[PDB]
């Protein structure tokens, strides 16, 4: 019995498709609760599902219970975030329907604090760094932006470098993505303007009226080092934690090879064969899913009646994804134990 993977679930207002189409209201939540109701069958008994978190966003930032982009960021982003800092791995997935709010909740729009959990994490993260007065602490902080569109992983900091880039398993280490960018950043802003480019670069489809791909997975990485330097001994001791920032592809459904294995893998962990390596992202994430990572999903929904089933599936794999235990442990420099012995050694030798 370790730690359980977080699972929060958004409902947005309705966007223009839904309108045009004089869609309904078939999702309520109720603290933790989410109900949706099928209007296909409005005699069948609505079903209802618990989470971490049922953030009701279906209004306007108006309204007093309208779940706004700090409170989302603050309750999974700050948690991820402050485990970072403890040395654990971290991982937040994006998963929905094309429109259910994926990319909204994890980059947002950045007009007006509608920043989404991964600037907000970068401006909290570089904040927390600066803010730190002990002369023995300093800090690393590297960024791997990647696009995984029909299985071929592409560098969105390196947009030039037209590299299908090959995904490789480590003989000791694990899956690593051979060539890709690591780029060392000492400011906020530094690192705005990477994940602003990033983005730009994203695979368009004329299909999303030449938007980004909705068949698009984008996984954004920070390695963040932390640095203790002991005077008495001049060891300086390094915390590496590795944060996993995803906005998958539209779970609506060779080139979603990638999604359906998600579903197969989510499915396996939540009932206890793990296909990790059915697909290029199930592998780079292999960790993240059941292993050394502490692990959150954020489910977007549509609120709209037409969307049903689209939506109902989004719920049962949150609900199946709340099962899933992860085995996170704490980057351990084993030179800690070296500096307590060799000190207490020098004390007690002045007598
Ligand atoms: N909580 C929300 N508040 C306001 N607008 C939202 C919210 N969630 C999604 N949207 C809007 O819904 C639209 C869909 O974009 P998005 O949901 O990010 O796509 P996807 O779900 O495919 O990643 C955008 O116009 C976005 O601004
Ligand atoms: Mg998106």
């Amino acid at each position: 019995a370790g730690a359980s993977v977080k699972v929060a679930v958004r409902v947005r207002p309705f966007n223009s498709r839904e309108m045009s189409r004089d869609s309904k209201c078939i999702i309520q939540m109720s603290g933790s609760t989410t109900t949706i109701v099928n209007p296909k069958q409005p005699k069948e008994t609505p079903k209802s599902f618990s989470f971490d978190y049922s953030y009701w966003s279906h209004t306007s930032p108006e309204d007093i219970n309208y779940a706004s982009q700090k409170q989302v960021y603050r309750d999974i982003g700050e948690e991820m975030l402050q485990h970072a800092f403890e040395g654990y791995n971290v991982c937040i997935f994006a998963y929905g329907q094309t429109g259910a709010g994926k990319s909204y909740t994890m980059m947002g729009k950045q007009e007006k604090d509608q920043q989404g959990i991964i600037p907000q994490l970068c401006e909290d993260l570089f904040s927390r760094i600066n803010d730190t007065t002990n002369d023995n602490m300093s800090y690393s902080v590297e960024v791997s932006y990647m696009e995984i569109y029909c299985e071929r992983v592409r560098d969105l900091l390196n947009p030039k470098n037209k590299g299908n880039l090959r995904v490789r398993e480590h003989p000791l280490l694990g899956p690593y993505v051979e060539d890709l960018s690591k780029l060392a950043v000492t400011s906020y802003n530094d690192i705005q303007d990477l994940m602003d480019s990033g983005n730009k670069p994203r695979t368009v489809a004329a299909t999303n009226m030449n938007e980004t791909s909705s068949r698009s997975h984008a996984v954004f990485n920070i390695i963040f080092t932390q640095k203790r330097h002991d005077a008495e001994t001049n060891i300086t001791t390094e915390k590496v934690s590795k944060i996993s920032l995803v906005d998958l592809a539209g779970s609506e459904r060779n080139i979603n090879k990638s999604l359906t294995t998600l579903g197969k893998v989510i499915s396996a962990l939540a009932e206890m064969f793990i296909p990790y390596r059915d697909s290029v992202l199930t592998w780079l994430l292999r960790e993240n899913l059941g292993g050394n990572s502490r692990t959150a999903m954020v489910a977007a929904l549509s609120p709209a009646d037409i969307n049903y089933d689209e939506t109902l599936s989004t719920l049962r794999y949150a609900d199946r994804a709340k099962q899933i235990r992860c085995n996170a442990i704490i980057n351990e420099d084993p030179n800690n134990k070296l500096i307590r012995e060799l000190k207490d050694e020098v004390t007690r030798l002045r007598d």
